[PDB]
C-alpha cells in the first residue's frame, strides 16, 4: 500500500479588519478683554523759533 | 532501541499587526466682536507763547 498526493491547499490565518467613522462637533467661545495704555511724548524743533 | 534527533525547528508565537488610516475634516468659524476706547491727552509747550 502506498500513498500519493495530488494537491496541496494553503489557508492563511491572517485577520483583516476595516473601520469607518464620522464625527460632528460644535464649539462656542466668548471673550472679554480690557487694556490700558499710558504714553509720554517729547518734541523739540525750529519753526520760526 | 534508541532515538536520535536530526533537526530542531522553532516556531515563535509572536503576533504582528499593521494598521493604515486616513482622515479628512472641515471646520467653519464665524466671529463677532465689539470694542470701545476712551482716550484723554494733555499737551503743554512753548511755540511763540
Amino acid at each position: 500500500v502506498g500513498v500519493g498526493m495530488e494537491n496541496l491547499i494553503i489557508s492563511t490565518n491572517e485577520h483583516a479588519s476595516s473601520d469607518q467613522g464620522k464625527t460632528v462637533s460644535r464649539a462656542t467661545t466668548n471673550s472679554k478683554t480690557d487694556a490700558n495704555t499710558v504714553g509720554v511724548s517729547i518734541s523739540a524743533g525750529y519753526q520760526n523759533g
